[PDB]
């Protein structure tokens, strides 16, 4: 029964009993200390990096060795603890384990009441602390006097030491000896804290161990690092080499076996010092309470409220997962135990911190945004990861511009470019993994609560380290001046806007020449801005005034030029996205909701990037800004992750290379109209680019937000919709029932798809007229597909005369793209027909 | 709800009430360290990447703690702030706290009128002063002396030192706990001023916070710039390695988990020395007032001009957007909100000296807007327009000059697509 | 008074014998800290210098540096230092870039050698500079505000 | 000890458990090869006995601390697991060797990231990427 009140200072000093984590290794040393005395240097080495609670351990070893030491069968006395960092630079360890000593022998004299014993006793520890002074000298002396040679001829003693000379470790021996005899002790405990603060002041305690301290009468408990009293070992043995030796062999083959000569010395020195029978190795946190299925070694308790009882206290993983649950806006499972579980590997001071920060603040809170609760607890914690790893670290400028970069720059350390998006703990450098942990708060923080700020983390965040891992990873110091390039062109942590980041984003898989010289990209499709002759059929130069409406809109948000030699027009999903992810932005005004459609259209010069060899519309604005009226009021309750985000892109991106080459083929020419599958054109090309969109949405929501506990989807192969709508039209059509099975509405248990779907400005693209995949059967799927989106949104998106008109082989569309089948499509050979 | 008045000598010292702008996170903090000497280290960290007016926030917390005493349970008296880098180059911190510890306790002891413990407490005062002074050759002896172990030795101490031996943290948290009684007091405070100028300086600061100021009697307030401690502590600890090593171990295997040998030093080193959960960062006035989109955590209002009442107030939100929209001639919108919300997250005592420098100028003048503006930043902001290069003198403004800047605006901002906007999305703060 | 505390200034190590120096509490000093500061006993002198004087403030000047800049570190430590009384005026002419010069040359003397030598790596070497570049500008416009600066004007803007 | 047989001059026993006599002690190589042979859970073998004849040119104070800590944790352990005894054992002796290899040390890292991880960067400095997997004792140098 193990219980942390994380109000309670928690330092080691001020660390009481009935909270320390180590005691089963506690009771462990204890008792093997005294069986060796019960049964030659006796040392005891108590393993553990920093942090890990060394100086705690150590602190409870003398308190519980100091109690009840006469009323057990072996007596063992106890100097205070020794920390070889705050004494003075030059005092030697022998001179502060003596004057410590000193100081309990002269406390037990003064309690003794035989003056008879008193005064015999005392004369010789005098006589021996005189002559420990006499000899003092042969430690702090730079040189030998030939006068001392006398001092080593005296004999004027009782003493008779074994051997001849004025050996410094027999008059301490004996000092010793005459100290036990004193205390009626059969053995002395010299406990010795770490010197990871400063470690260079402990040469001298292992010297001292080694040379004074042999004694059967002293125990001997140092703690610290292996890995860092090997550097010290291994520094000093390369100091017994001549320097003029180490300068005219620098070549390698008489260097590395050198190298190999200190490794192996330095080898056993430390097994010299410290028997590996004798370590103890502190557990960290993690070991000791365990995984959910592995058994708890021992049981961890955690206060997370003042005045909270013993009872009331809660289990440290369960108070490490709520913060990290809550934090991260992440659900039970994998991902979120994978966080659980490397805060829990961390140092016991810096997951201690992390606890204490974030639950004191969020106590004096409520007297909430727990996500940046963790954000602030994480940053004082992991601020060195931060600083070594080159974020972003001026806290008021924190935001969704200066977090994008900081996830660029994460990624190009961490190597990651296919998954490092998802900010998960698996970097091997530990810079990187504490690092990984705190952008994962980052963006659980300023995404929640607003749908503009997940898409501009969406295509800015996650989008521009995919957009690298292609596209711009063939040209690759070289690699660091991309990277320069790379972020100066895109503009990110400097963005604009998301609709900005979009036309830039074009240029770059449009300034990768492609083979086939075909215009179809992974997102974005290519259209002629000239007229020629060769063009078969109704295939024609695209006109932005044919469309009406949201058709005309819903275009003039998706297409993007880019000024070159000759200027390219390009119609992507990405512009279509972060035109989405503007609106969202302001207010429900209708004043900028119509600029949103105008930021880019005719004002904007996207110049090629520098690695290159070279009214109705009244209506459209009406129902935009009712759409921004529920995303004011169904945002709110938005619960997103680096996860989620992560994941959305992962298959939105994986989409859009399965509609960018399944639809390279099929551009026939009568393609136009496109009825069958194996017929597909501009209109085909963008109405599964946003239905990639919303399927990714859609399958990762249910698995992956916060405010669904339960998965919605069931158990089932998750395929993705691509020239097909059956694969999207399954998932969409099972989930309707579970939540009337659960009682649960669609915008409160999917706000993100709710909210997507119901965009207008992506509705012309859902069932444009060319893009229709009405088969002999297949549109039975699609007639169902318009019901259950009809329903979803509330809003019937196509009148029944309209929906007929798509289907069944005049009428003009203010909702629906009319002339984007018509489109002719760059680098397209429209000679071969369909078979 | 803090308000403003914009017409006064404007004394950064006389403001007291209705004035300061962190009297919010002041009174937390105070609260905060009254309440970790109930229950040791209490060191805080006034955190600040540039600005903010680090020096007058714990002055101020200085000012909290030795007024109202009478009031509060637990009474704390503080020690004038100590400048690390204004101190002799030998001089040890130990000493430093020690003669204002001693000048505060002297003056006390003037104080006294009841001539019992007036002199009883004083022989006491003087016999650790005396002691201290006698163990002071430990921090700045070159080499150990044979004599100083009869020294360490001597257990004739009145005042029992449980661990024998001289040891100053020993000596000095006694005198501490011995001028806490004579001061009638708990719980001294020791405020650390910022080591931006030398930071050499600093590392004798952090290492007699963490050995001689661990007293639980002992509350330390440190400031300064915790980017440059890491540097600091980091470089330090590389000079525990032996120069034999370091130039012989020279591969890139060892030279890697050397710097990640001292990458996790470092780390302990700060959560060792600046708890997280002490760490207090300065509320800029942009999240103090809010962003806009929705209500804000505190209320700031401004009296712009001279007679303004409680209600007659608007928002620096408000004042910020009057002066921006007027002086930059824009219309209201998100481009205008692009300059206010950057105003807003400059330290408050530039900030609040720009609307100063604008608002009552423009009152003279009623007795152009936008020269105003102009003539309010180039007084406050002269500093970031020396530094990038553009045009200081006042004299040669014109079309020649302004078009000259704006390219070299452009150029230093790298962005010749949107450069000539002028909108603060670059990445220096000049 | 200032005779005794002026070996603060000259001396290659602390002496302890100086700490009973510093405990030495005078009733006419009425000083804000006692803890021996030259900043203070050199202020009391210019205030009583002024009363003396009849004068409202004194004008310490400064020539340039350039026959040898490394004397200059020596005036802008005193200026920070022990110039900061209200009743002084301080004047100093030189070239900015040297004086730019010198303190980037001290505040590079902050960092430990060892640290420089290890920690060469071109994303550490980059971070330095973007640090010792930021502390001596704000060690600049500490000692030298941009608003008391003046450049004297050559031949073509006379 | 030699080789198996007599094959050695001297002939060393060893006692793995407290109270034992001089009677029922253990060779060395045997007391060797049963700590490897079920402490790497290999069976009898020219493979076993590589590690055994490896294990005995280490240093007596190496090769004696990893029998004292395998055969003092076993004894107080049972009154199983045995590979992870002798992994704690030829933890701490070959620890130095562990640290220059760059190997992971931390002891919460056992699993496999470390494991999987931890044999490239062995194989890597092995130089021989064909041989380097069975973790033989054929290298060259003794870390
Ligand atoms: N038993 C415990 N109970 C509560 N908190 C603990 C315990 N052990 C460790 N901690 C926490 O971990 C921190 C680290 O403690 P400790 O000072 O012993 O670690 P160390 O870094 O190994 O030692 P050192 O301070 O000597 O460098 C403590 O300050 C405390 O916050």
């Amino acid at each position: 029964k193990i219980i942390i009140n994380l109000f309670a200072p928690n330092l080691p000093g001020s660390t009481k009993e009935d909270d320390l984590i180590q005691k089963s290794l506690r009771d462990q040393l204890v008792e093997s200390i005294r069986n060796s005395i019960a049964y030659g240097r006796n040392v005891f080495f108590v393993d553990g990096t920093r942090g890990a609670g060394k100086t705690t351990f150590i602190n409870s070893v003398v308190k519980s060795l100091n109690s009840d030491q006469d009323d057990v069968k072996v007596n063992i006395k106890c100097l205070p603890t020794i920390d070889p960092t705050k004494l003075p630079r030059h005092e030697p360890i022998l001179v502060t384990v003596t004057a410590r000593l000193n100081k309990m022998v002269s406390d037990k004299l003064k309690g003794y009441w035989a003056s008879n014993d008193y005064r015999k006793q005392k004369e010789q520890w005098q006589n021996h602390l005189a002559q420990l002074q006499r000899g003092l000298h042969l430690l702090t002396d730079k040189e030998y006097k030939p006068e001392y040679f006398s001092d080593a001829l005296k004999l004027d003693a009782q003493l008779d030491y074994s051997i001849g000379g004025q050996d410094l470790s027999e008059i301490f021996e004996e000092l010793v000896k005459r100290a036990c005899e004193i205390l009626d002790c059969k053995a002395i405990l010299i406990t010795f804290d770490d010197i990871d603060t400063q470690f260079d002041a402990g040469w001298d305690v292992l010297e001292s161990i080694r040379k004074f301290f042999n004694s059967r009468k002293l125990v001997v408990v140092a703690t610290g690092d292996l890995r860092l009293y090997s550097q010290l070992i291994r520094g000093k043995q390369y100091e017994n080499y001549s320097k003029t030796l180490l300068e005219q062999e620098k070549e390698s083959v008489r260097l590395a076996e050198r190298g190999y000569m200190v490794e192996h010395l330095e080898q056993q020195y430390l097994l010299k010092l410290f028997p590996v029978q004798k370590r103890i190795q502190l557990k960290t946190m993690l070991q000791l309470v365990g995984e959910k299925g592995k058994a708890g070694k021992e049981e961890i308790k955690v206060k997370t409220e003042p005045g909270m009882q013993d009872i009331d206290a809660i289990d440290v993983r369960q108070a490490i997962g709520d913060a990290v649950r809550e934090g991260l806006n992440l659900r039970e499972g994998s991902d979120a135990d994978m966080y659980v579980n490397e805060l829990l590997k961390q140092p016991v001071r810096l997951l201690m911190q992390v606890l204490q920060d974030f639950y004191t603040k969020k106590y004096h809170a409520t007297s909430l945004s727990v996500p940046n609760l963790l954000r602030n607890a994480l940053y004082g914690s992991m601020l060195s990861s931060i600083y070594r790893a080159g974020l972003n670290y001026e806290q008021h400028r924190f935001g969704m511009d200066s977090l994008c970069k900081d996830i660029f720059t994460y990624v190009k350390q961490d190597r990651d470019f296919n998954t490092g998006f998802y900010l998960r703990p698996q970097s091997e450098s530990e810079a990187l993994r504490n690092c990984s942990i705190y952008l994962a708060s980052q963006v659980s923080e300023n995404c929640q609560g607003s749908l503009s700020k997940f898409l501009q983390m969406l295509l800015v965040g996650c989008g521009s380290v995919s957009i690298f891992n292609q596209f711009v990873t063939e040209l690759a110091e070289k690699f660091e001046q991309l990277i320069s390039e790379y972020v100066a062109y895109m503009s990110v942590g400097r963005i604009e806007s998301a609709s900005h980041w979009a036309n830039r984003c074009c240029a770059v898989v449009a300034n990768s020449p492609n083979d086939e010289k075909i215009g179809v990209f992974l997102g974005m499709v290519q259209l002629n801005r000239k007229s020629r002759q060769h063009m078969p059929g109704g295939y024609k130069k695209f006109n932005i005034d044919t469309e009406n409406g949201l058709a005309k809109a819903a275009m003039a948000s998706s297409l993007s030029t880019v000024a070159s030699n000759n200027l390219m027009d390009f119609c992507s999903v990405f512009n279509l996205i972060g035109a989405i992810a503007d609106i969202s932005a302001c207010r429900c005004e209708r004043s900028a909701i119509t600029n949103a459609f105008n930021k880019v259209i005719a004002q904007t010069t996207c110049i090629v990037p520098p690695w290159s060899e070279a009214t109705e519309f009244s209506d459209a604005i009406t129902k935009v800004e009712q759409w921004l009226k529920n995303v004011n009021e169904i945002e709110i309750g938005i619960r997103p992750s680096a996860l989620l985000i992560g994941k959305v892109w992962s298959r939105f991106y994986f989409n859009l290379n399965n509609v960018a080459d399944q639809h390279k083929t099929r551009l026939y020419r009568n393609a136009e109209h496109g009825r069958m599958a194996s017929q597909s054109n501009a209109a085909k090309i963008m109405r599964f680019n946003v239905l990639a969109f919303l399927h990714a949405v859609l399958v990762e929501e249910s698995l992956y937000h916060s405010v669904s506990d339960r998965e919605y989807i069931g158990e089932g192969l998750r395929l993705n919709p691509v020239t097909s709508v059956d694969e999207f039209e399954k998932k969409i059509k099972i989930i309707g029932e579970k939540l009337k099975a659960d009682n649960k509405t669609w915008k409160n248990t999917h706000p993100l798809f709710f909210l997507l779907i119901s965009c207008p400005i992506l509705h012309p693209f859902i069932f444009p007229v060319g893009g229709i995949n009405c088969s002999v059967k297949a549109l039975n799927k699609e007639t169902s597909f318009n019901k259950l989106i009809d329903e979803i949104v509330g809003d019937k998106l196509l009148s029944d005369e309209e929906w007929d008109y798509l289907t069944k082989n005049q009428q003009i569309f203010q909702n629906t793209i009319t002339s984007l089948n018509s489109s002719t499509i760059v680098g397209a050979s429209y000679d071969k027909d369909t078979p």
